[PDB]
């Protein structure tokens, strides 16, 4: 049940859902007509409600929590009175949130997707997707060990190269957050958490991997991040689900994720993570906030 | 089948075993006599192939290599003609070691056990055997989520201790190497390769605690530590194993294990791992090396 219907601007408020020739439907972006469904396990999930608090889409697009289906699915947009589901394709829900959604943003909201980069963004992002944020998923579920030693290698390639490529620059695509850093925050967000021990892939900690651990910090710290991350559900979702990798599904007390709120020292590189003018996010609707935040949360 | 027969200096040499009031039996310390049969997994094992490498009885106490017990009971003393069980008492075995086979000692093996330090190393032993030693699998064993974050809470009190103890002593009594090294050092070596995650222990790996990780390197890097670990064997064991914990039965390729062989820094506190005019142990026996060496080893 893969659904690739988008919701767009040249589609007018009220209308039905409009046939295009490649066989989908374009849907009319209007306020208080679907729901975001989304999980706070999820990392694909993760993306979406990042982008959506930091683009001011709370008021205009509801939300609803239910469980992981990746690893109806989720992500999903939904139509509310209808409960259909408009979409499940979660790399065009974030560009579409950025790109389609504009006259709703809030007054002064950050260009997370702007036209100069999208070239050079889309290699970079098709690289973290194939060999970080399923590589992930590849080596925690592989069937043999040669699978886990492949995948393993491959995880490591990638995340080797992401921490040359962030040794330069502040974030993944300059001074500013973008798209780019939306897609691979959630899969660096659970890695010390879960990925590292339930997944196998700990050829180190994050927190040993000084441009990525920066990086990773300085994402967390704002708005739209840390505040839509709740550990409690992420480790419980993966160490209590996944009984084929954890039979007695005992979820680690550890690890310890003070750091997390530590200074990051990313400033000497420069840039911010917002151009300047940008106003921040307002405070988080009610229903929202992180059930379980931890001490610095 | 606990045995706790002891091999003393005060049984003269081709005795039978000779009866005492408690109803064990003392033997007669000898060479060619009796078998240390061990296992490169396990840690109480370990202990006891440390300790004869350390004191140079590699030519008087023969070596086999078996399977792990306790996560015939290993490691064990066996009386090579007979195959009888002299014993499996794993702390009297390295204390005897020390104190009962000393003529048979290399000339020049360093006082692992001195008198003027037996008691106050006595509690220092016991804490890190309830806390530590068994601490770990007490943790990765934990039946219930409630008895996992109880005992996870008990490692971690005493690893911030030693760690802290670790702050003002080169090892943990002062500047020499003791018996109570070598009974830490097989609990941290295995810490990050194997407890940290298939036990579930990591709060955080030894590499980020300051003096543990200085600690264990300046250990590993000592003659009788690193040239009897054997890393593929330690977390072959442990992954594969114990499908109970681990049902893939998947080894991870990680951690990077270069970090054991860098610069510990340990010689900032003085002392040294043995007193002056002790001699090294002489070249591993043909068919003890370590099988699976690091690049490092």
């Amino acid at each position: 049940n893969y659904i690739d219907d988008r919701i767009v601007a040249d589609v007018p408020a009220g209308s039905e859902p409009i046939a295009q020739e490649d066989g989908t439907f374009h849907w009319p972006v209007e306020a208080g007509r679907y729901r975001l469904v989304a999980a706070r396990a999820c990392p694909w999930a993760h993306r979406t409600v990042i982008t959506r608090r930091l683009l001011g889409l709370e008021n205009v697009i509801s939300l609803g929590l239910t469980g992981p289906t990746h690893d109806i699915t989720v992500p999903a947009l939904v139509e509310e009175s209808s409960k259909k589901v408009v979409t499940n394709d979660y790399p065009s829900i974030t560009i579409d949130f950025n790109l389609e959604w504009k006259q709703f943003h809030r007054e002064g909201a950050p260009n997370l997707y702007p036209a100069e980069l999208r070239e050079e963004m889309a290699p970079v992002m098709k690289r973290i997707f194939t060999e970080v944020n399923n590589g992930v998923y590849r080596t925690g579920f592989a069937g043999s060990q040669e699978a886990h030693n492949e995948a393993y290698k491959r995880l490591w390639v990638a995340l080797d190269w992401l921490e040359d490529r962030l040794s330069t620059r502040r974030y993944l695509m300059g001074d500013h957050i973008t798209e780019a850093d939306i897609r691979l925050y959630p899969t660096l967000v659970r890695f010390d958490a879960v990925y590292h021990g339930h997944f196998k892939c700990g050829r180190n900690k994050i927190t040993e991997m000084p441009n990525l651990w920066g990086y990773l910090r300085d994402l967390f710290q704002t708005p739209g991040f840390g505040d839509t991350t709740d550990f409690t559900e992420i480790k419980q979702h993966y160490y209590i689900t996944h009984a084929e990798i954890n039979p007695t599904r005992i979820v680690p007390v550890g690890p310890d994720l003070s750091g997390f709120a530590t200074p990051h020292g990313r400033e000497k590189l420069g840039g911010s993570p917002f151009a300047e003018g940008v106003t921040l996010p307002g405070p988080i609707p009610a229903g929202e906030e992180v059930k379980n935040p931890e001490p610095f949360q």
